[PDB]
């Protein structure tokens, strides 16, 4: 359990952790940004309902969908 | 000198992309790896369900005959 700051590499096949661990050595700070990038899209796969989900754009419009009260 | 449109940088959180671009200059190949990583996890959203090819569906229904019993 003697590690400075590792965990992302322990969340995927050894084949990937090998090619990554070798390149990361050069950019231990760059891989940090991408680490959050891949996670961003990961959660995007599932989004609960809080206050109307926006994403699907439409060419023609008519109204603001069903909205009578709150 | 202002680039002609961009992908996977202008859409996503441009706030972070700002620091990524400067880093990408150093590791133009490394980013290529993380690019496939984020896309890989995306497809992972699915699983290898179905065991018996789907058919049975019982939860709280044990025998419901009447005419025949013996």
């Amino acid at each position: 359990g003697h590690m400075m700051s590792k965990l992302f590499l322990d969340e995927l096949p050894e084949s990937l952790s090998r090619k990554i661990g070798t390149v990361v050595r050069v950019l231990p700070s760059s891989l940090e940004i991408f680490e959050e990038l891949y996670k961003y899209a990961l959660n995007e796969n599932s989004n609960d309902r809080s206050e109307h989900h926006k994403k699907p754009r439409i060419d023609d419009s008519s109204d603001l969908l069903k909205t009578d009260e709150i």
